């Protein structure tokens, strides 16, 4: 049969690009379920599908809200093949600003979607793969899951959470035949990140003038590395296929090597002094 | 004045031991607020306080539920000194079992208490320390926050979350004069961990016979290393004071070196293959 693939967070970003890259693979060996939390946003994905001319039936959109288990279960009730060969846990949202300026409900949604939502998908889909004795799970990581970044406290917390959650499962799954991989993405040409254009009073009336200024410094610095480092989504989506094809995949794949020198400083010094200091100067 | 100290999760464990170790320091330079989510459990802490004979007034118990922001705010309204010099984010809960056997509400509480609760405390207490230009925050870590452990998926997720959350803040706080440290604890002689004596059908009727068996293998192996590695709480609580006294503290303090060889294998190989494989054999 075809390789049944299910991806979350396909309204934009690497998710959208990966769904159409799959559904349009010249080999026609992939049936793709692209999930959206809100179908009102499914336009971009279909305009793209038509642009690559994916054959009718290689791509289906499903409404799936990872915050709701009922929605997660329903989603799998819609997979006709009654099987999922590759599960891509991609849905994820960011959060940027001084910790104190961040609302509790916002901090809650991030963990809820990034971490708990990935747990929900795994709970619904892991059993069958373990029983069949095969399956592949790809989790969209980030370099923010490998090192902490100022003003991204809660975001990094959620990506770090994924590193721990996945490393633990991988230890158990090893003998079960099902493979879990994290694709470590650096900055990629996609909205939100690059589109960070604002910094309202809300921040200011919620923090000190000295933190705010540091924030301005960070946003400025972040705009520069994104300029010199953002990757094309097609290049990143390809890393997912390289991982998907691998006979015996590794736990991590990095879409770039550009951030590796900073990662070396990190475990060359476990007490964290070299890193905290280097990162401070590299930003401020 | 005295060093005003506020600790969460003092009904038992390193929290209880640390509160009384502080309140009974021969120098009398510490006023301690030991918070409990339920005062019905404050017995052990007072029996211990009397055992070390802490002078009247060096220790106050406060009811503080880190799941509730209203409770968090109230707590700080009760700190007469109108200052907190050292904040110890200790409250934390574990979770053990096959991911699929774990209930959503249970996975939610763990993140909620371990991660969001630590965010709540930081939101309520960080501003003042930043404004005074001083303060110290000690966060109770774990080796489960440095490497993934089978059957501890959600627990590790929350400890990894803390590593990311703290490394990010530390990058910003550096120039503000306030210090954040993570005390990386390995196993310590305290209930839950050692007290893991059961494994109900609930696990079995919630997972496969092959996972269950692996679970038995893990619990058995974990009972052995705890035997050969658990530390006395007084030794661990002392690491918190060494960190608390340090003129220029580091980001991490490890209460033990016993797990360091495994941590070296971890970033000697970022793809995760050496670790996942080594850990698999070390357990199964």
């Amino acid at each position: 049969a075809r390789t049944v693939v299910l991806i979350t967070g396909c309204s934009s970003g690497i998710g959208l690009h990966l769904a159409v890259r799959l559904a349009s693979d010249p080999s026609q060996s992939f049936k793709v379920y692209a999930t959206l939390r809100d179908l009102k946003t499914q336009g971009r994905l279909w305009e793209a599908a038509r642009a690559l001319a994916c054959p009718p039936g290689s791509l289906e959109t499903l409404q799936l809200d990872v915050r709701d288990s009922k929605s997660v279960a329903a989603a799998r009730e819609r997979v006709t093949e009654g099987r999922v060969d590759v599960l891509v846990c991609n849905a994820g949202l960011g959060l940027l600003g001084p910790l104190e300026a961040l609302g509790e409900d916002a901090v809650a949604s991030v963990l809820d979607v990034n971490v708990v939502g990935t747990v929900r998908m795994l709970q619904a889909f892991l059993p069958d793969m373990k029983r069949r004795g095969s399956g592949r799970v790809l989790v969209t990581g980030s370099v923010g899951g490998l090192m902490g970044l100022p003003f991204n406290d809660v975001y990094c917390a959620s990506k770090f959470a994924l590193e721990g959650l996945c490393e633990s499962l991988a230890v158990l799954l090893l003998p079960f035949g099902v493979h879990l991989s994290l694709i470590e993405c650096g900055p990629v040409h996609t909205a939100f990140m690059e589109k960070v254009l604002g910094s309202p009073e809300e921040v200011l009336d919620r923090t000190d003038i000295h933190t705010f200024h540091r924030f301005y410094q960070y946003l400025a610095h972040s705009k520069q590395v994104f300029r010199e480092a953002a990757q094309n989504p097609e290049e990143v989506a390809e890393v997912f296929l390289t991982a998907l094809r691998a006979p015996k995949p590794t736990l991590r794949y990095f879409t770039t090597e550009r951030f590796l020198p900073l990662l070396r400083m990190r475990l060359d010094d476990p007490s964290g002094s070299n890193y905290v200091t280097a990162m401070h100067r590299e930003v401020f």
